[PDB]
């Protein structure tokens, strides 16, 4: 997250860290959202490669023991059937991970709330992005969870020639673009929490940013619109 600030520890209990084994150690690669005691929602491009993955819940400081973590393996990766790695702008950047075991829900570990199917947010709605991704374009990962206010930019405006144009589809959600705050590599797969009816729900899964950089004016961070995949998600969890 570029231009953010440290989140109060465990204030976003559904946020998880997706790591892969590198030799004899692990490395944070993406964010994700715990939607079931044994299911995690993330980006398809995060699990595109055949590596060994593990999920960490109740995490805050990646380099220290906060005494609130739980580490569990991934036994099943279900990528959306239409996902095309060579055409991220085509959408479908979403995947579900069945955990090897069920996490225990407590003060630091809670399920994320999903919006109803087809829900579209009004322009400039209040949302927050969270993650351990780069704090600057070509910078380095943050070691403690970061958060930044990232209001939405509706489709009409986001798909215009002044912003993303044809790169963005209606199955996506845009937020930010103020040139100061934004998601960045390492935030991918993570959540976009938006305030609706008094509660925060996960409306997006971080997908991509501009090739020019993370925080670029009029180039909002692009997220997979969760409300467009509700049926798919349920059909997967119901039969797995
Ligand atoms: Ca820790």
């Amino acid at each position: 997250v570029v231009g953010g600030t440290e989140a109060q520890r465990n204030s976003w209990p559904s946020q998880i860290s997706l790591q892969y084994r590198s030799g004899s150690s692990w490395a944070h690669t993406c964010g994700g959202t715990l939607i079931r005691q044994n299911w995690v929602m993330t980006a398809a491009h995060c699990v595109d490669r055949e590596l060994t993955f593990r999920v960490v819940v109740g995490e805050h400081n990646l380099n220290q023991n906060n005494g609130t973590e739980q580490y569990v393996g991934v036994q099943k990766i279900v990528v959306h059937p239409y996902w095309n790695t060579d055409d991220v702008a085509a959408g479908y950047d979403i995947a579900l991970l069945r955990l090897a075991q069920s996490v225990t829900l407590n003060s630091y570990v809670q399920l994320g709330v999903l919006p109803r199917a087809g829900t579209i947010l009004a322009n400039n709605s209040p949302c927050y992005i969270t993650g351990w991704g780069l704090t600057r374009t070509n910078g380095q990962l943050a070691q403690t969870l970061q958060q930044a206010y990232l209001p939405t930019v509706d489709y009409a405006i986001c798909s215009s020639s002044s912003y993303w144009g044809s790169t963005v589809k209606n199955s996506m959600v845009c937020a930010g673009g103020d040139g100061v705050r934004s998601g960045c590599q390492g935030d991918s797969g993570g959540p976009l929490h938006c305030l609706v009816n008094g509660q925060y729900a996960v409306h997006g899964v971080t997908s991509f940013v501009s090739r020019l950089g993370c925080n670029v004016t009029r180039k909002p961070t692009v997220f997979t619109r969760v409300s467009a995949y509700i049926s798919w998600i349920n059909n997967v969890i119901a039969s797995n």
